[PDB]
């Protein structure tokens, strides 16, 4: 699924990630910007032979099982596929996890790079949320 700007934020919020860890909802939907386009199906493959998934590009060297990771971790208990669902439940559940590991969304290297200390706000704007 290829969510709209607003719906996502929607998505989001509904799932509690507007101010979690204190990030404000226009940090995550610039993060999902970024990393996915807001594609739930959206891949990367890593040089490391890990992969990312879904609309937060959630890695399997720490955070979900695809089988093909050797001396990876599963924290989130997920197949790596459910990170593709149109339903981002998985995807939210599993960023909450990540961004509470220490260094926040400096996790999602995109966000440190492209979003960290914009007007993240912008990502919102015009939503009714
Ligand atoms: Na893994």
């Amino acid at each position: 699924k290829v969510f709209g700007r607003c719906e996502l934020a929607a998505a989001m919020k509904r799932h509690g990630l507007d101010n979690y860890r204190g990030y404000s909802l226009g940090n995550w939907v610039c993060a999902a910007k970024f990393e996915s386009n807001f594609n739930t199906q959206a891949t990367n493959r890593n040089t490391d032979g890990s992969t990312d998934y879904g609309i937060l590009q959630i890695n399997s060297r720490w955070w979900c099982n695809d089988g093909r990771t050797p001396g990876s971790r599963n924290l989130c208990n997920i197949p790596c596929s459910a990170l593709l669902s149109s339903d981002i439940t998985a995807s939210v559940n599993c960023a909450k996890k990540i961004v509470s590991d220490g260094n926040g969304m400096n996790a999602w290297v995109a966000w440190r790079n492209r979003c960290k200390g914009t007007d993240v706000q912008a990502w919102i704007r015009g939503c009714r949320l």
